[PDB]
Order: structure tokens, then sequence, then C-alpha cells
């Protein structure tokens, strides 16, 4: 995957977030910190917070990013669309995970009732565990895919199976 | 911790260290001029080949901080593995295979003998990080079964289109 889209990919409390431009910022609502007044400089008052279940969207008042375009980000992907998880892993490794996503899911994943777009791991079988599977501290890595010429960001990462095998993406 | 580590640079291409003693690679990735390798003399190597499979024995612990992995003649038809490819990007990028017949196959001139096995990311990958590339050569084909990751051979071909791939396998 391009290294222009890896450049947005932002540690975030608990996980990551992603800069869709200079003002955007896309992450997952539970990997945020509770009690947080102030993000990159900014007081709460003078951001616009958008949030959709597990789908959290901020834009700031001043440029964050200005060494990034925007991009297109839209709410989900077709079914069978092959999407590339933007994960990063200790020690300056990339993993975009294999995924083909489904139909827009609910379900109740270690007891939480989770609402996305579902997707099916196409990296191995029995993908459970972090060699060739998703790992809480994941949550909010984006979901991006190729048309054309160009690159999307549909959504980011939720939440995954006790099995591995099926993943959940948050979507606008 | 991690299977990964254990994928490491090597020639043109790739290998895997299935213990602290034993690396496993393609045979055409291996450099043809050499006196060492992993600083160890050629002197105490032993080197087992079988056409494109390349087994090393080392006489001392290169990798100490690995445990020893379960090393097959190739899977049962219709496994389903992985191809654990590592990219000068510092990507990582497991690729699931179902794997099929041993074969001898024609891929792009060449023949090639071992287990076939066909990409499951779909039809073309277009740009995306979905397919092999030559460079990959001698990356692992791995699967889970019980607890225990086995390993089964190495990557060796892959056709233009990018669907048919040739894991070479022991003996
Ligand atoms: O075999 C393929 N698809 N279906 C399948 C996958 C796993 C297990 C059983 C199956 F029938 C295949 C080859 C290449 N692309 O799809």
């Amino acid at each position: 995957a391009p290294p222009t889209l890896w450049s947005r990919v932002t540690k975030f409390g608990s996980g990551w977030g992603f800069w869709v431009s200079p003002t955007v910022f896309i992450t997952t609502t539970h990997v945020i910190p509770t009690s947080a007044k102030e993000f990159f400089g900014e007081p709460l008052t003078s951001i616009a917070i958008h949030r959709a279940g597990e789908f959290t969207l901020f834009r700031f008042s001043k440029k964050i990013r200005p060494d990034l375009t925007g991009m297109i980000l839209e709410e989900g992907c077709p079914e069978g669309t092959v999407c590339s998880v933007l994960i990063k892993r200790d020690s300056g490794e990339l993993l975009p995970l294999a995924v083909r996503m489904g139909a827009i899911a609910s379900m109740r994943i270690q007891g939480r009732l989770v609402h996305g777009q579902s997707g099916m791991l196409l990296t191995g079988a029995n993908a459970k565990g972090m060699d060739l599977g998703t790992i809480p501290g994941d949550c909010g890595a984006p979901y991006v895919y190729k048309r054309a010429n160009d690159w999307v960001v549909c959504g980011v990462h939720a939440a995954a199976t006790k099995s591995g095998n099926t993943v959940v993406c948050a979507v606008q």
C-alpha cells in the first residue's frame, strides 16, 4: 500500500486513527481517551466531533496535517470488494491484511453489541492470533481499497470474532 | 515471540528458520559465489538440495532465540496455507493459498516441480497487496494444526496471472 496511506495512520488512545485530510481524523469511538479535553494542541470547543456508534470523525478549525492531500471517505464499500486493513505492529512492521467485505451486520462479540460492515480475512484458514489476524490494539486502523487510479477509505477496525476469521469495519 | 522473525532476507529472495540450526529456502535464490552464510564458513554447513527445495543445517545455533518447528513434505490436498511474504517496504503480506496436487507445471517457460496451489485473494491484485512477485521466492508456506504451526515448503514460482503458485517440498 502507498507510503502516503501509511503516513496517515496515527497512534491514538488504545489503538489508531486515520487522517482523511489536513483537518479530518477518523477513529473507533472505544479507543478515544474518555477524559480527554485537548487533541493536537486544540481545545474541545474548537473541534467538530461527529459520532455514529463505533465511528467517530474529528474536524479541526486549523490544518493539523498540511503535508496531506484530502482523499475520498465513503460509507463502507460494495459487497465483495477486497480491502486492506492498514495495521502497524511492533518494530516499524506494516501489516496490510487482505479482507473480502460483506453485508452491514449487527452481532454480539465478547458480549458487546457491534454494528458495521462485516468482512472475512484472506490471510489463512484459522486466523486467530497476531501472525495472520487482528488484536485489540489494531482498533481504529483504516479499511482502504484502490479503484481506477485512486485509493478510498471506507471505515475503521471496530471488532473481530473469537475465531478471528470475521472482522467489523465501523462506517460513516 | 513470532513466526515473522523466522522469515529472513537471503540471496535474491528469502528463507525461514525452522530451528536454531535449520534454515530452508528456494534453490534458485541461493548465491552461487560464497565462502560463508550467517558468518558460518560453508566448511561446516550441511546442504540438502531436492530440486527447488534446499535445507541448510549449521554446526552452531545461529538463532538460539527460536524453538524448533514441525517441517513436513507438503500438506494434504485442499489444505489452506498462508505464504508469509516479506517485502523490502517493511510490509508483511500473509496470503491464503488453497493447496493441490504435487505436479510439474509450465510457469513462464520453465518446468517447476512441487505442490501446486491457488491464491484465494481474487482474480487479480490490480496494484493492491494481494499477489506474489519474483522477489518473494523463498517465503514459507505454513498452516495451524491443533496448537502447532506446520511449515510444509517454500515459494518456488508463480504464473503471469498470479493465480497459480508452486510450493517446493522436502524429498
Ligand atoms: O478453491 C477455491 N475456492 N473455493 C474454496 C476455497 C477453500 C476451500 C474450498 C473451496 F472450494 C479457489 C481457488 C482459487 N480461488 O478460489
